RNA sequence: CAUGGUUGUCGUCAGCUCGUGUCGUGAGAUGUUGGGUUAAGUCCCGCAACGAGCGCAACCCUUGAUUUUAGUUGCCAGCAU
């Protein structure tokens, strides 16, 4: 399967090139098979306790894929910017959670109107801006028991903070990326639209098989 | 030039900070920079930061038009004197 140019590759993935071609490297699919075996097994073994599982899709080409798998799988996700402090500053992110909860309870259950225009002026624009980040994780009460990423080159903050928390992380890696930070890495290109979906399908099946 | 309290002053300038987080051996930084915009760290997009406080703004008084209430010590149109 494809990779990225020979101009900016990472030698940590010498294990994973296979039979290169015009400008772009290609990946050892059998290695990929074994890695997805370990990762699928481990995802199932993690979520067998009904844990909390977080997805990252900060990259354009996998926003939609991550979102679709996450809504099908009932486990939390992110696609817009990674708020620096998601899990380290989780206290204050959870303050923001409580705030959003208060707003959407105040609009319907408590009194909707207390000001003359402030509701549709500011409260709704703010609630848009909150959903523009918090997405799925609004109902993630505790920390994750495991994390999925799609591009540890783009998503280094999420990777780094999960590492500091010693949360187990997993994720696809293009040739530019670095697996040594990842625990149960999967070699594959992350810029194509079909493949990232094709992997998160299996990795959401892994949790759906056992959330029951 | 021991002090309180009161006061000018930079300057009604838009700035000064902080909890948690992160980077840095560390002091420190981040946030508070940037691109725009605004009278204004005002507000939006973006960002290893997310948020908050003091300030800014607004709530106050006054002036600027008008409705209802009340019409004397004010007013005088329609009226006589
Ligand atoms: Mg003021």
């Amino acid at each position: 399967h494809f990779g990225h140019q020979t101009r900016r590759w990472n030698p940590k993935m010498k294990k994973y090139i296979f039979t290169e071609r015009n400008g772009i490297y290609i990946i050892d699919l059998q290695k990929t098979v074994k890695k997805v075996d370990e990762a699928f097994n481990f995802m199932r073994e993690v979520a067998s306790d009904n844990g909390t599982i977080l997805f990252v899709g900060t990259k354009k080409q996998a926003q939609e894929s991550v979102r679709d798998e996450a809504i099908r799988s009932g486990q939390y996700f992110v696609n817009h910017r990674w708020l620096g402090g998601t899990l380290t500053n989780f206290e204050t992110i959870q303050k923001r959670i409580q705030h959003l909860k208060k707003i959407e309870r105040m609009e319907a259950d408590g009194t909707f109107e207390v000001l003359p225009k402030k509701e549709v002026v500011l409260l709704k624009k703010e609630q848009e801006k909150l959903e523009r980040f918090l997405g799925g994780i609004k109902d993630m009460k505790g920390l994750p028991d495991a994390l999925f990423i799609v591009d540890p080159r783009k998503e280094r903050i999420a990777v780094a903070e999960a590492r500091k928390l010693h949360i187990p992380i997993i994720g696809i890696v293009d040739t530019n990326c670095d697996p040594d930070e990842i625990d149960y890495v999967i070699p594959a290109n992350d810029d194509a639209i079909r493949a990232v979906k094709l992997l998160t399908a299996k990795m959401a099946d892994a949790i759906i098989e056992v959330n029951q």
